[PDB]
Formats: structure tokens, sequence, C-alpha cells
């Protein structure tokens, strides 16, 4: 059926967290595949396994520890999802996005989303960071949407707009911050396209995606952005280009989850530095 | 699971309606968002709330009264759905299309469908009326189809063709009728594309849709057309262009349901006049 | 819910087959619409109705007998599915692909898939045989995937690659074999695109599909290939172009299942000869 959580369920979970930590975060960060390292830079950290927080789902994917960590990052109080949920695990979108609404009830105002993605844009190189300026929601085209079913007015409106989903001001900040880091490569920016997974794309599918105007492909994030914007959260996000997708039938190798995680550690020091510095801007 | 209604369920509902009204309609009209006004031009009208008709689903969307009205429009006896059902409300396609099969069992032969849609075609202006000459069924591409499951031979064939879904003769009639109205703008005609909703499209999604050859985007209608053609109903339909979709990231505003309903009243007098005059042609 | 079969279920079904036939096939063939004739060339054949094999689903589509036949084809021991399962029948992808995993447990190493498809490529003519070199999985884009849910490590990895799904060596063999047959028309090769069905495509949908780079359209096969590659089966397949899809609104006729089955018998002698000769190559 549709959404199985009532407003009270989100409320109960929020109260439970509030009664177990003195931390009052204003920023929420969702760590994607190979990005779980961002957590180790938190000060005064407190961790909760998803399995001990009442109505919380569980991460089953390698590279997703499945822990909620509160802490202080570069002066800002925040909460981090060290690992997320995906539709390919068997979860409905209303389960995948449960934490987002709980965050809103905690008093969070900004949500930063991260993920590992395949590069469709030929100008992209493995290791690149791409600011997400827009998305294409394939599952949404068929009715698979976290907002399907009766609307909860206490969270948002029935027909939320998505054209302004990725905060313009934060993207300007991201660009200025990147410049201060003195990096050699430029910060990329583009359209993220989501598909269900869990298998990797065929050559025909990649060419099709690129021709639709997508710069990177992945199996998450979009559902969380929809719910985030629906409840009024300011959203900012980026993809770590973990590999160049095969575009020719004379393909040498083939995508694998290992390459994705390996790439994560390689860029760890870089993107961790980036996110921490970004905390100064709000 | 698949379709939960058996042939008998449609039959029972049809018998109930037949035993409560002397009206024997030959035309059925489904009113979309902001089009519920078409009903007020009916003579000898009889209304039934969806909630009192046995196996009927219920409209939960603003702009959808949720009433079945029988009456005489410009000499033709017809039945109107003042408000329809959508997949984003949590309804399976076999629930959304329930009324269509009941209509067939009432003895209806023609089905006219209406809806509010976003304009993808740059030549479209807010207020335009677009005859639907074809559709692109996105949900259908993934298997979400009102005909999924065992086929009911009493209604139609297992593999119904859709290339001739929108009646050619009625579209010629629509054009001749529009000319007699002396309108200033030309009657548009194009391809309607359906996606699940309920959120509005991103810029990337709109560009993608337009490039696929779609002229207008919406969250309904197609399921009803499939079932209508499957059971042998002559189908004709049109979209009221309620807004121009944002195609640039330097977007001024963002889509909202209010604009859609406001647009409906603006064109009310026009499209109501159009549909009533169209009744003369069958 | 997700996959309802546990590893043991596939195992039980495999043991049942092994205890009822002395046949030990190395090749598995799935016959599509109008291709059920391939079975009549088997020697020392043994047939099982799907309804008598424990955890087996059932074919409900005309042109799909619904029988598992073991036999010897041109010296090679193989098993054939005379008729397959489709999502439009009401089956979840984990039911549609059940036989594929059972085959793996029987000791099968190669899977050849066949199907009836509509030609999108203008160079295609009715009667053509198209080797599938790649596919576009539309249902997969929305999360409808036979691998959705927890991964069974005993079968394969969590994130299987699909870029090398259609065996290169077998496609070279197919081309050499076709030459030896002395056929007049060339063996086609292209991208197969899958959509849910059961209705046939509209003109707008066909133009869209062709523009995405698809050569033929159908309502099956892809799910079986995903599971086959996930568990390590070598895969090879081909489509019988049963009709040219309508690409213009001044359409003369409209697609029908009859034309599909009629086309099957016409090419029967040809494709049966092709598959039997192909058995010599492994
Ligand atoms: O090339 C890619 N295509 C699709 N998803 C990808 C790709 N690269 C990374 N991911 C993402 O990382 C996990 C798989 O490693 C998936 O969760 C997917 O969202
Ligand atoms: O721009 C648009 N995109 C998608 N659906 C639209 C648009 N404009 C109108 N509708 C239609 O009207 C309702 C929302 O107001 C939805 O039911 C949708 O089908
Ligand atoms: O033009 C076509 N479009 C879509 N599927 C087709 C077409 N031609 C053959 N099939 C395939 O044959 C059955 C219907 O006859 C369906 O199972 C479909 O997979």
């Amino acid at each position: 059926m549709q959404n199985g959580y009532t407003y009270e369920d989100y409320q109960d979970t929020a109260k439970w967290l509030l009664s177990h930590t003195e931390q009052r975060p204003q920023v929420a960060v969702i760590c994607g595949s190979g990005l779980g390292g961002l957590v180790n830079k938190l000060t005064q950290a407190q961790t909760f396994d998803y399995s001990e927080i009442p109505n919380f789902p569980e991460s089953t994917v390698p590279g997703h520890a499945g822990r909620l960590v509160f802490g202080i990052l570069n002066g800002r109080a925040c909460v981090m999802m060290q690992g997320r949920f995906h539709m390919y695990e068997g979860y409905p979108f209303w389960k995948v996005t449960f934490p987002v609404r709980v965050f809103r009830l905690l008093g969070v105002e900004t949500l930063v989303v991260t993920n590992a993605a395949g590069g469709l844009n030929p100008n992209f190189e493995v290791g690149d960071i791409m600011l997400i300026r827009d998305h294409i929601n394939l599952p949404g085209f068929s009715g698979e949407n976290p907002l399907r079913g009766p609307n909860e007015e206490r969270f948002g409106v029935r027909f939320p707009a998505m054209s302004d989903a990725y905060d313009r001001d934060m993207r300007q900040k991201a660009h200025s911050t990147w410049k201060q880091m003195g990096e050699q490569r430029e910060l990329q920016e583009g359209t993220y396209v989501m598909l269900g997974g869990p298998n990797f794309e065929t050559v025909a599918e990649c060419r099709l995606l690129r021709n639709l105007g997508a710069d990177a492909v992945g199996m998450s994030t979009v559902p969380e952005v929809i719910v985030a914007r629906h409840c009024g959260l300011r959203v900012f996000g980026f993809s770590l280009i973990t590999n160049k997708v095969i575009m020719d039938t004379e393909s040498q190798g083939k995508a694998n989850h290992e390459e994705v995680l390996e790439a994560g550690k390689q860029a760890a020091q870089k993107l961790e530095q980036f996110v921490s510095l970004l905390m100064a801007s709000i």
C-alpha cells in the first residue's frame, strides 16, 4: 500500500532522539556509497545504530554502515546518516525517505545529500565532484513516488514544485569554497538521473540517458530531495563520479561496486574537506 | 495484486445506476482539474456522490467534486464524472478506470476525456485548448497498466491496438466546430504524455519530455483511454493548457495547483461552450 | 513484496526435475510467441506441463503452450520452455524469472532467449531475425527488477554488470552459421527495448523508442537476461520481427497478436533450422 507512517510515527521517533541526545542539529547530511568517512570529522559525536531507533529502516548495502551520528562539524551542529536506503533493497520510497521527515521535526533546516554516481558527461573524469543542479526522476514518471497517497498537510502541500529544488545560493557558495581550496580540477555541476537498479546499465541505456541530458546516473537521492522540498528543507547535494560508464560495445571492462568504494577512499580527504568547509556557509 | 474487480462487480454497479435514474446516456464525459463547471449546463440533471454508488472509488483532489451527474447537454443524453481519480492518490490503475467499464455496460458508446496540462510545446500559450491526437504512456512502459493481469474477454481482447485511440472523425468535427465559434486563437492539437506525479517536473525532465515529442504533460487520462479503447468505446479528448512549464534554470516562479484551478475558470465559458456545441456531432 | 522464493525453493524444483528425467541438459532455450515449434525437432524428448512441476508459474498467453521439454537437439542435450511468462499477465519479475535459476541448478551453462518483436529500425522487414546485441530495460529504470530485494550470494553478486550481457563469441558464431545457410536476407543485429504491455504502442511512443536507439520493441526477455547474467549463465538471444510498427498518424492498420503468431509459422522452418545448427557451436 501507500505510505504506512502516520505523522505520529515521525513524531515519536523525533521525540526519542531528542530525549537521548543534547545535540540540536540544524544541518542533516546523508552519506552515500564510499562517503561514510565524512563522519570521522565530527566533534562531540554520539552514534545510534538504525536498529535501536524506533521506526527506523536498516541499511543492507556494503559501504553503508547504518548509523545515525550527531556531532559538531566545523562549528555547525549536524546529524549524519552514515549509509542510506535504496529502492533496490526492497524498500518502498516512503520507507527510504523516513529519516528526512524526522529531521524536519528535529528542527533541521538544511539537508545536504551525497552519492556515488556513474559519469555520463564525457568531460567528467573519475574522482570528479559534481554539484547537482537538477535531477530527472525516472521512477517518478511511472508513479513510484514517496508522496503517492493522501497528502499530509502538516508536512507540505499536495502539489509541490521541484524546479527550484537545489538551492541556488548554496551552489554559489560551493563554487567560491572550491576556489579557496586551490584544487586543480574544476567543480563540475549537472543533472543527476535516478533509475531503480540494482544492476548496472547497458551501453544502449547509457547513450539514452546521456541523450536525455543527464550528466550522471545513480540509484538514489531523488526520493529524499522530493520529500525534503515538500516539507520545506533547503537542499544541496553532490555526486562523486566513481566511474566512466561504458558507452561503446567494444567495452574493455565492466562496472562493479568495488571500484565505487575504492574511489570513495581516494576522494575521501578531498570531499570531507569540502563538506567541512561548506559548513561555514549557511 | 492485479485487477480486483470481476465482471460482476462492474455489472452490479451498472444495474444500480440503471435502477436509480431514467437517464440512458450515450456519451460519457470525464472532467479534469478546473473543468468541473461543464456540469452546470446539463438539463434534467441527477447527481450521485461517488460515495453512494456501490463499487465506486473517491476523489480526494481539490478541483474534483467527486459526483456522477446524468443530464441532457445540447440535446444529447450524457453522464459526467465531475472529478476523476489519479494514481498519485494511491489508487491502482484498475481502480482509476473502474467508471469506464461501468459506462460501457450502461450502453455508452463515446467517451470524451478532459484534463489540465502543462504546455511543453513552445507555441502553446496559457489558456490554449489542445486536441489530443496521441499519447505517450510512461507508466505503461514499466508495466503499470490497467489491463495487467488476466484478460476479461467479455470486455475486450488480450492485445488491444492503441495507434488509432483518438477518433479521427471527431477531431475533424472539433476543428470545424471551433471555426464556427469565431475564436481568435487556433485550436491546438498534439501528443499528451502522462507521468505519475504528484510533484511538478524539474527543468531537466521537461526538456527531456519535449525532446521525446510530447506537447503537454499531465498526471492522468491515458489509463482511461486504454480501458476505453479495450472495451470498444470511441474516444476523443483535450487538454486545457494551464501553464507554460519552466524550461530554464533562471526560472522566475514555479508551478502550483492554484494556477491550474484559476486557469480553469478563465477558460470555463470557452471550453464549456465548445463541449456543448460538440454534442451536436456524434 | 520482493522475491518470495528462497534458495531452497529453486533447489527443490531442480531436484524434482533431476529425479524424473535422465536428461542432463547443458543448454536452455526459452521459446517466445509463435516460436513454440522449435520443440518438435528434439529427439528422446520428455515433456512436463508447468502445472506438474512444483514451484512453477503458468503461461496464460496464446502461443505459449506452457510445457518444459527436455531433449536432444542436433547432438546437444537441452531443455526448452515452450512458452514463457510476462509481467502483463500479473506476474512479478521474481516469478517470471524462476525457471532461469532452476536451470542454473540443473547444471545448465548457456541460455538462449527468443521472442517476437515489433521492428523500430526502418531497415527491418517482417520476417527478419535480429540478434540481440544489447537491451534497454525500461521497467528497470523505475525499480521493477527481478533482483530487487536482498541479494542471494549463492547465485550472484549484489551489483552485477550488464554491459557484456550478450555473448560476443556466440554472436560471431550466429553470423558464420547464417552464412552457411545461404539465406537471401542478412542477419540483423540490434538493441531490444522492453516495456510492460499488454497494449500495443502509439505512434508517439514508437518514435520515442526509435529515437532512444532501440531497434525492436517487446514485452519480455530482459528480466530473464538479468537473472541469467547474475547467476553466471552465458546468454545469447534473437527477436523475430513480426511486424513493422506504425510510425505515421495516417496509419492503415493496427498491430494484433494474430499477425504475430502467423509470422511465427512463416519463419518457423527458418529459425528452427537456425537454432538447431547453432547447437553445434558452444
Ligand atoms: O555507474 C553507475 N550506475 C548506477 N549507479 C551507480 C553507478 N556508480 C555508482 N552508482 C551507485 O553506487 C551503488 C553501486 O555501486 C548504487 O547504490 C548506485 O546508486
Ligand atoms: O505542469 C503540469 N505538470 C503535470 N501535471 C500538470 C501540470 N499542469 C496541470 N497538471 C495536472 O493538474 C494537476 C496538478 O495541478 C494534476 O492532477 C496534473 O494531472
Ligand atoms: O509491436 C510489438 N510491440 C510490443 N510487443 C510486441 C510487438 N510485436 C510482438 N510483440 C510481443 O508479442 C506479444 C504480442 O503479440 C507480446 O508478448 C510482445 O512481447
